[PDB]
């Protein structure tokens, strides 16, 4: 799951891109 935490989730170009940090087992953050 990738969300921008503002103005909804990440863009289609953003999730395809994912700069973006995240939690373990892994700009708008992506996590489990």
């Amino acid at each position: 799951v990738c969300y921008k935490e503002g103005t909804g989730p990440c863009s289609e170009s953003e999730e395809k891109a994912c700069s973006c940090r995240g939690d373990m087992q892994f700009k708008c953050r992506c996590s489990l």
